[PDB]
């Protein structure tokens, strides 16, 4: 009841920013997520017991892949954090509640490998969810986890708010499916520049936190340099993992998955900021201004692939 987590001062500033990095010492993540539930939420959101019992839940069911871990997890739920503290007032009670758990829970028990990789090996997840088919496998492990003894941080809502935050982090998971992501800025672009968005309407919502979602789950581009690149070192290798699978079932990968054509990583990154992280960012400034900040960092690490290019890095 009266108990803050805090963090060093260091922490207790820069995590406020949009940039900031969780660090290597994983044993803090736990500390670093519930201290971001406290304050965008409230000490009253959750159960402190059942929601420590739920991160831990969490953190067992994500799986040891070079990105798609139990750090891309909390990542992505602190960027979601840098959001809705630089738009206090634009949210719901429930979606502040809802969201930083589906950034948590977005990739559970993700193997390192594409929607496209389970079609092609015939997985089952691939015969049960036909599209966003990992997407849809996650939201299926959230409330798995959910339902564990001991585990539900949702208890205190009726039966109604309980419906609606399962609805906002279903969305939410499923919007992670980046094939989605296209049309769903499209949309946003055009309601947006014909002043017909608003965000009374359920629908307009649903795609706004949408929106939202890709931001964050992309949110690597938007650190500092070192960060951003050290994380693509995380992201080739789990797309050379799959590329290599590929090639296994007889199939040629995609460009992206080919460690044969590691030379034009450089081009790659730059063909990925101009067709989804730029986009998805000036939309996202667009329809929320206190976002600038990812823009503006996207902005920078484009510049700094360019300079890989061009041989001055
Ligand atoms: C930085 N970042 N953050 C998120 C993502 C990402 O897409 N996702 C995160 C993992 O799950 C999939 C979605 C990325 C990223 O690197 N995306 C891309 C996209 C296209 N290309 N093409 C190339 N090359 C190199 C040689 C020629 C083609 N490399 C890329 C990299
Ligand atoms: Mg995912
Ligand atoms: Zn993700």
């Amino acid at each position: 009841g009266l108990m803050q987590f805090t963090l060093p001062v260091r922490l207790c500033k820069e995590i406020e920013l949009f940039h900031f990095d969780i660090g290597p010492f994983e044993n803090m993540w736990p500390g670093i997520f519930v201290y971001m539930v406290h304050r965008s939420c409230g000490t009253s959101c959750f159960e402190l017991e059942k929601l420590c019992r739920f991160i831990m839940s969490v953190k067992k069911n994500y799986r040891r892949v070079p990105y798609h871990n139990w750090k891309h997890a909390v990542t992505v739920a602190h960027c979601m954090y840098a959001i809705l503290q630089n738009n206090h007032t634009l949210f719901t009670d429930l979606e502040r509640k809802g969201l930083l758990i589906a950034c948590l829970c977005h990739d559970l028990d993700h193997r390192g490998f594409s929607n496209s990789y389970l079609q092609k090996f015939d997985h089952p997840l691939a015969a049960l969810y036909s599209t966003s088919t990992m997407e849809q496998h996650h939201f299926s492990q959230t409330v798995s986890i959910l339902q564990l003894e001991g585990h539900n941080i949702f208890s205190t809502l009726s039966s109604s708010e309980y419906e609606q935050v399962l609805e906002i982090i279903r969305k939410a998971i499923i919007a992670t499916d980046l094939a989605l992501y296209f049309g769903n800025r499209k949309q946003l672009e055009e309601m947006y520049q014909t002043g017909s968005l608003n965000l009374n309407n359920q629908s307009h919502r649903d795609r706004v936190i949408g929106l939202m979602m890709t931001a964050c789950d992309l949110c690597s581009v938007t650190k500092l340099w070192p960060v951003t690149k050290l994380t693509a070192n995380d992201i080739y290798a789990e797309f050379w993992a799959e590329g290599d699978e590929m090639k296994k079932l007889g199939i040629q990968p995609i460009p992206m998955m080919d460690r044969d054509k590691k030379d034009e990583v450089p081009q790659g990154q730059l063909g990925f900021y101009n067709a989804v992280a730029i986009p998805c960012y000036t939309t996202l400034t667009q329809i929320l201004p206190p976002t600038e900040p990812l823009l503006k960092a996207c902005r920078d690490n484009l510049s700094q692939w360019e300079k890989v290019i061009r041989g001055e890095e």
